[PDB]
């Protein structure tokens, strides 16, 4: 009775809490839906990933998350601009900060695996998924542009 979940910091990750009588809501803000299970919202869409404004295509058909939650810049047709780092948009994004997405079903943070999906981030070069991160090796003779992310 006199309890209001949304007093509860984990109640709707990433969404915005309305404490119902016996339960409570979680309004998902724009572009995000709730999950199956109603904990929380996720942007299931799916769109490429820009390490420019949108141009210079790293992943195809990647959602905003992985793509903006990552080293992406902007995403999706018609380009959208990944949230900075300090803003609410971000928190609301990439609620495990950077590195993970929320998986759409569950809303579990998950490491995101540049190498398969934002294979850009390693062109012409051997990509290393990692914890939060990944690597890049360019192939003998060639080395990195720490700007267009291409081996040489």
């Amino acid at each position: 009775t006199d309890v209001n979940e949304c007093l509860d910091p984990t109640t709707c990750i990433s969404g915005n809490c309305v404490n119902t009588p016996g339960s409570y809501i979680c309004d998902c803000p724009p572009d995000f839906e709730l999950n199956p299970t109603r904990v929380g919202c996720v942007d299931t869409r799916s769109g490429n990933c820009y390490l420019d404004i949108c141009s210079n295509e790293i992943g195809v058909g990647v959602s905003k998350a992985s793509c903006c939650c990552s080293l992406g810049k902007a995403w999706g047709t018609p380009c959208e601009m990944c949230p900075a780092v300090n803003t609410s948009e971000y928190k609301i994004l990439c609620p495990g900060g950077e590195g993970f997405r929320p998986n759409p079903i569950t809303v579990i943070l998950e490491d995101i695996d540049e190498c398969q999906e934002l294979p850009g981030l390693c062109q012409g070069g051997k990509c290393i998924n990692t914890f939060g991160s990944f690597q890049c090796r360019c192939p003998t003779g060639y080395y990195l542009n720490e700007d267009t992310r291409v081996c040489d």
